């Protein structure tokens, strides 16, 4: 009620990356970016939004998509820049999708379900 934004998307830390993105046995999405970059700060509430949309109105107990930043953490995956976008399909521990760069929500979760395994959408 009073209180109902803050803690939107799932967190994943160095102290529970491994755990998570591990989970094979549902949808995982993990977003990289940085608390200095511009352009993460306008995919900050696309990436958010869709986040908690099916994070628990669909897959609630299913799918799980936590953001974390490039600052320090784990995030053993190497990045370019930061601005980075990888599915984990539920059963396929090894078929991480990248995405070239955000356009648009539309596609960002069409895309969850398209290379998802579980089709987290």
């Amino acid at each position: 009620g009073p209180l109902g934004s803050e803690g939107p998307v799932t967190v994943v830390v160095a102290k529970n990356y491994n755990e998570i993105v591990l989970d094979d046995t549902k949808d995982v999405l993990i977003e990289f970016y940085a608390p200095w970059c511009g352009h993460c700060k306008a995919l900050a509430p696309k990436y958010e939004e869709l986040g908690a949309l099916y994070a628990k109105s669909e897959f609630k107990d299913r799918v799980v998509i936590a953001k974390v930043d490039a600052t320090a953490n784990d995030v053993p995956d190497e990045i370019q820049g930061f601005p980075t976008i990888k599915l984990y399909p539920a059963g396929a521990k090894g078929q991480p999708v990248t995405y070239s760069g955000s356009r648009t929500v539309e596609d960002l979760i069409k895309f969850i379900a398209e290379n998802g395994k579980y089709k987290a959408a």
